[PDB]
């Protein structure tokens, strides 16, 4: 019509900027100039809008879009309106089904490079060469709840990763924890089944806090080693970007010489290891349920772009079995402390997608897509997941010609002989479509294996045995790496760990399932057990009391590698800190804090009673970014206030709320002059505590010291005094 | 690998070649050079084949396509083998669901050229300019049958167009009749119901020769027009390259200046109307039911374009109510003597698809598809038809995309505010998904209507009346058009149309249906009723035989323009002679044969008893196309019997019914010297017979007395003479 | 209304006639006595329509099914005929995909009777007991052609029975001859794309005499066992009555004790075997497109109900 | 149609009518209703027109849309009285 506003506000920067600071839009209209060969590949389907004219689908220009067509102005609609028919056929058209596990899922465009040539263990094209960079397209998730489901919910988080590489798609489809719930695909339907919403009314949404999931743990104890993982803080990252992943099986590498290596894979997260507190992820869930999707896309709308140490465990042929568990249980970790994690290269996510549905949500990941340098292993839950994603992809894609949607699309040569299918897009001019054939000189041709560009062969892995429907004994201890994992935690951790239980253990309404799982805790461990219990009214007897604690791993009984925090990795680039403002702030104190945290490249947002913009003691306007209320202390990572006129706020009770609030999820606060007027409503002493800095002003050492304990993430030792506070 | 033949028998010339002559082939790979705009926009999609390793869909090459991965070489096959499930997951998912009517159709890429710019009458953008050149792609179709029955059925003949304008796609989809069985939507399905195999058994197929289809007639008299029209030799057409296409409704032009003119859409075929006659068509049906796809495919690969002159009959809105039936009601033609056919444009198809499924299969023509300076009607089968295409379009092509799928692209600018649906191929970038919006300053925006490039607005067309299904008495009369069609037949069209009634109503089974339809005929004509019932056993009464004729139209009795063959049209370029030869033929009939054939475009097949070669007198080595049994003369148009050794066939059976069946199916035949010894077989006596061509020998005179033979297509005053030859 | 005629000859006779004598009609209306424990239960879906009033498929009845909502009688019809929507898209999805192979074929119910237990080499339950009677469902079928091809093409066919056990359904899906074309399933999609129509443009229908088919076999002489079948009259039966079926695989029967026979199993027809000949079948596609499917209809319709062993 | 999978819908049992239903459509993914009418069209002889339209009427009668007068230009335009 003409509908902007003049001063083209109504468009962002093409440059990056700082989360809230522009809106978001489509990644290549915000980032035009980054590019790899998957983005570039898909030009041919990206549509633009300025300066066309609205039409059909069959290019038909519309004169009024306002309106159907009807006989006289308050008349009936008439059957004849085509473009009325069109529009909302294909508006109620629009969904297909979601994922039936990791629905809710947030995804980007990226590269990976190794750090060198694998070419000695693995003839895989991807890792060959350092120079050699791939594409990937990356979807973060969580597990059981549906694709309008809550990010921050306490679940596993899955990691899959898209490498479009020169010899073909590689999908490495992991999660967040090392391990999984399961041992054979046989039992993912019963697994899946019990965690998902029960049967009957479709409730609890995004949780396993009922009935029928902790039933099924407690008459399944392999379960119970990702069990701990999801009760620890593990189950509620920060963001994808501070999370850890895991392939889970093991795979084989097979080099061109023809050895297998087994492999477990590793993603590290550049930016450190950190997690929410239980109460702050729920609150979460409901002030923003989009949290972990909005935070990955501001992340690379601002340059923090997510980055990941790819890292392979290997372990030779020959040491198959020599540890106390089997390689090929992936409910059974490797401990690093005894096969240590080999750096293999780096993946940066710096793009996000144009259009959400047609990348994000159509992206078929699948971990039976492998090159030509890997291989699988008998492991029985990968086994049966290699049936599972092709075929699911067949109905909740339309068809078998999924990888013709541009998203799945290799960027490396695909022919052979399938043809049809619906949505069939590749017009096939080979006159044959078998082989062999002598009409087209047989091609396209079969390929010998060989060191690069050669066919796939499988690893010729000796087979013996008879058709058995039965589980390894091998694969029958429950325990031992459940301890392992407990034994592991810093004492705050473990405490995370007991509350997860007791938490989740309390909304089972039969107390018998609270029982059971009890039980079993006290087959892992006697104080986890017990303290569990005291927060259940349950007494352990004597016999629960007695039970003899499992095995250590391999001689281990603790490996710092499974916490979080017990060896700090604390960055702070791409943290945000709320700034409390007062309608006459001090702004030496705003100049000093706003410019130390953009050294360090954390993100600031001013906050205020109301939206406009308040002026500073010396005239300065400062715009604010959304209120109290509007953007609570959950969403940030450390919380300030700058001195100024604090009576404007010190009797405001959002603002008072604000502190307690981030004071009980161990955030750190920093009060600068009369801001200490806040102490009181925290309980602070005169002296001082640690996790609160406070000076006269925000000069010198103050935000320094903020910073340092932004570094550590979150203020441990303010776990007792949190009991108290009425928040 | 080395499996093609060295000499290079495998791959057919890319240039011209007569029916036989070469394998056919995709049509890119035959004539690579005919470009059109739409085949050009097509090649992102097109995948060669040459050169090329053979891969999975995911790009990963393959080693070994002769097995699946077993362990052991007799063990059983592994869960693991990727490579096997993606092969038969998509061979397992290649069909899609036919057409609900018109399931069997075979198709061409071609363009359209107007003669003269239409401007005055319509500002449709295709019609405006005689250097417009449009990309058509034209399918031609059955109604019954699924995709799998025969072509050369007794049915209605599809006629559709798609139209790839630079004002959007307009598809016309026409048939070869000029009216259709029913005159409300709402009965469609009750017609095709009735028409279609029955549902208990689903027999027949491609036949309206049983109970329930006759069943439907005798209660519904508006069918009776089409009918007669089916029941004529208009039912089983030569060839799609030689019958008349019709849009049936009377649709709208707009110009400029908004003036609507009513139009019914004619297409004319340039090579001239020619019918099969019923025996040969049935019998064609089990010989070769790809009859007319194969004359399709192989007259373009000839060279022999099917071209079509498109026609408008055109009459001014102020004319609506001057003829005596009423304009909107599709059971009712406009007899060419009332209102002329103005020769408008011209269409030609010049190339084969590449692939049947991708381009022909997929394609998706629907009359709604429309563009400015074109407008509907109140036809009230037309009225609903708006609503079928696009309905079924979402089930048959996997939902709302179906316009992405590359054949069904337009060709010109689309832009809209639509988004997802399964099967999602463009990425949109546009910020907004609505409008009015102000965040894309309201792109893609609405064009006003106008002269050139404006939007879509319907005709303001006055509508008063109630909310009624009531059929209009203007449409209540049905025996006048079935009388005009009747009268305005040659003697041999008639009898043709009494036996396709005659042999049809013998196979209903229940007595009452027949005697009911013959009634309809009676109403219709006496004579007509009359030949019918005689075959059928059945008498008029008294009462039938005393039924007044319908009245005339507007005053006509008939319309010369409604027979086949009244006024002559024929054409012989692409039409095709059998020769017949024997161990030792008359090379000099041969070359005189051969020479005047080409110099005309009349295609040659050279047949015998056996494959190879036979020679000549003078030692010129013939080969053989095929054998007498192997290629009957139902395949052709005309038969030749050369001199030489008579003797080596004179005694073959199957030369013999050869000759004796072409002649039963009044084809012209020509024998020379010594194979005058045949006129005994067919019972020729010996001053001649008009249709038989016989001279001493093959001379200049002889070739052309048969070439005179073949443009009036056969000969109709054998009629009488063929009762008492047996075949 | 008036509509069927007075005399009653709309209706063919609920009694075994023989061909051509009556209409053919639904099994359940030809032959209402007949009957076995699954057409039993198929009753509960069985819909009639004798004496009931036309309606939507929401229960609401019509009064005008000749006609749609128009805005005058010669006027634009109106979206709000949901009456003609709901008729006319049910009619627009009325079709689902054919089957991938063997898309064209003809199908009875029937049952199946062992004549003695089989206990000591099979625990099968459905051959325990020579009083033990199973239904069964048979479809006879070709391979190459559309749902819409014809019935005595050359072909291998199809020879599919469903028995409803009281343990299971048991398929044994098999063919009229005791081979394969192939070895390894994963050649299954080059065989029949060569052996259905040419890619470029579908021809030809039901019919391997085409260049890839032979090309393929040229290059792969595993083929030419089945082919020689095929070739022979084995591949123009006179009527599915009258040919083999065979399993193909071997297959295994487990007894109680658990001890393994290996098995090949096999359909011999009581009606003897017997073939057209090649000029009478090609013929027969024309003339009569569905000529083995109306065998097979009238056969049951007359009584002679195909029988085998 | 896309969400239940195709046109038998109401053969989902949540959505059946518990009154009559009876009419000449067939088929469509899913079919649970084997129909014996050896007609699938009307009008039909050969089962006597069966199931047969009904006339409107003061209780159980057929379908008939109130007889609205209509009176306009076809137009895409929207009533002043909405503005
Ligand atoms: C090691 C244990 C497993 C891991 C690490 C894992 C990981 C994942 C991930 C990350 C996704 C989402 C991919 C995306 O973002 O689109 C996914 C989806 C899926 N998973 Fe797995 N999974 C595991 C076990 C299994 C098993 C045992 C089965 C079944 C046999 C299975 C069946 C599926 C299916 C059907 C989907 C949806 C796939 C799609 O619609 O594209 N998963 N899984
Ligand atoms: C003047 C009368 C009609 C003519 C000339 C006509 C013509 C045609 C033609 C030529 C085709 C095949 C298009 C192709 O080759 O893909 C076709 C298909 C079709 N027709 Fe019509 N038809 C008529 C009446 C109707 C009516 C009254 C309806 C429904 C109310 C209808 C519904 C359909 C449908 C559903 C298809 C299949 C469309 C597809 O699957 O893409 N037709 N028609
Ligand atoms: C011993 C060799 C084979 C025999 C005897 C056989 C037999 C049959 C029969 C009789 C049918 C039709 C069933 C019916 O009437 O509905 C059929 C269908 C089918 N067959 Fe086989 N076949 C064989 C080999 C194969 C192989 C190797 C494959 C794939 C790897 C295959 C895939 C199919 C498929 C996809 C269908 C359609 C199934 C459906 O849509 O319900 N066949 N086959």
């Amino acid at each position: 019509d003409s509908l902007a506003p003049e001063d083209g506000s109504h468009r962002p920067a093409a440059e990056p900027t700082p989360p809230g600071a522009q809106p978001t839009a489509p990644g290549s209209l915000k980032a035009p100039d980054t590019r790899n060969e998957k983005l570039n590949s898909l030009e041919d389907v990206r549509k633009g809008s300025e300066n066309y004219a609205l039409t059909t689908n069959q290019g038909v220009r519309i004169a009024d879009d306002q309106n159907s067509l009807r006989a006289g102005s308050r008349g009936p609609t008439l059957l004849e309106d085509f473009i009325l028919r069109e529009k909302i056929t294909h508006f109620d058209h629009e969904r297909i089904p979601e994922r039936i596990v990791h629905a809710r899922g947030s995804a980007a465009h990226g590269y990976f490079q190794p750090y060198k040539s694998l070419s000695d263990i693995t003839k895989a094209d991807f890792l060959s060469d350092p120079n050699k960079i791939t594409p990937v397209f990356v979807r973060f998730s969580t597990v059981q709840g549906g694709a309008g489901s809550a990010d921050t919910v306490r679940n596993i988080r899955g990691f899959a990763t898209k490498f479009y590489t020169e010899e073909g798609i590689f999908d490495l489809v992991g999660n967040n924890t090392p391990i999984f719930f399961i041992q054979d695909a046989h039992k993912f339907p019963d697994f899946v089944h019990a965690v998902k919403p029960e049967p009957h009314w479709a409730i609890p949404q995004g949780q396993s806090a009922h009935d029928t999931f902790w039933d099924y743990v407690s008459l399944q104890p392999e379960t119970l080693h990702n069990v701990m993982w999801a009760m620890s803080d593990r189950g509620i990252p920060r963001s994808y970007r501070t999370m850890e992943g895991f392939g889970i099986h093991t795979f084989r590498l097979i080099n061109a010489e023809g050895k297998a290596t087994f492999v477990r894979f590793h993603w590290k997260p550049l930016a450190g290891k950190a997690s929410l507190v239980w109460d702050e992820a729920q609150k979460l869930t409901g002030r923003d349920p989009d949290f972990h999707r909005r935070e990955l896309w501001e992340a690379i709308e601002a340059g923090d772009f997510p980055e990941y140490e790819l890292g392979f465990q290997l372990i030779p042929e020959e040491d198959e079995f020599k540890f106390d568990f089997d390689l090929l249980d992936p409910t059974k970790l490797i401990p690093e402390e005894l096969v240590p994690v080999q750096r293999v290269g780096k993946m940066v996510l710096n793009r996000n997608p144009d259009n959400f549905f047609a990348e994000n949500e159509q992206a078929a990941f699948h971990p039976g897509h492998i090159v030509p340098g890997l291989d699988f292993t008998n492991d029985p839950l990968l086994q049966g997941r290699l049936f599972s994603y092709t075929d699911t992809q067949i109905s909740r894609l339309g068809g078998p010609n999924f990888h013709e949607i541009p998203i799945n699309r290799p960027t490396c040569p695909y022919h052979n002989f399938q043809r049809d299918g619906m949505h069939r897009m590749g017009i096939d001019t080979n006159p044959a479509n078998y082989e062999p054939n002598s009409i087209n000189d047989n091609w396209p041709r079969e390929t010998p294996p060989g060191p690069k560009r050669g066919g796939f062969e499988s690893y010729q892995e000796r087979v013996e045995g008879n058709k058995v429907r039965e589980r390894s004994p091998s694969f029958g201890e429950y325990y031992s790496h459940p301890r392992l994992f407990w034994l592991s935690q810093t004492p705050f951790e473990q405490r995370h760990i007991v509350d997860g239980f007791s938490f989740e253990l309390s909304k089972v309404v039969r107390p018998y399932i609270r029982e059971r799982v009890v039980d079993q805790l006290a087959h892992i461990d006697l104080t986890l057990a017990q303290a569990v219990a005291k927060n259940l009214g349950i007494e352990l007897t004597d016999d629960q009391l007695n039970i003899t604690p499992p095995p250590d791993v391999n001689g281990l009984k603790k490996d710092p590698s499974l916490s979080l925090y017990a060896i700090p990795d604390g960055d702070v680039k791409g943290r945000v800190v709320a700034i409390l403002l007062n309608d006459e702030v001090r702004s030496a104190d705003l100049l000093a804090i706003l410019k130390a945290l953009k050294a360090k490249g954390v993100h600031a947002k001013l906050l205020y009673s109301r939206m406009g913009e308040v002026t500073a003691d010396d005239g300065t306007v400062l715009p604010i970014a959304a209120t109290f209320a509007g953007a609570p202390s959950l969403t940030v990572d450390a919380v300030i206030v700058p001195c100024g006129n604090i009576a404007d706020i010190a009797d405001n009770g959002d603002a008072n709320y604000y502190l307690m609030e981030a004071y009980k999820h161990l955030k750190p606060i920093a009060l600068a002059g009369d801001a200490r007027k806040f102490k009181a409503t925290i309980k602070i002493a005169d002296q001082g505590e640690e996790g609160i800095v406070e000076a006269d002003s925000a000069d010198g050492s103050f935000m320094d010291e903020l910073l340092t304990l932004m570094a550590a993430h979150r203020v441990w030792s303010r776990i007792p005094k949190i009991d108290k506070i009425p928040a």
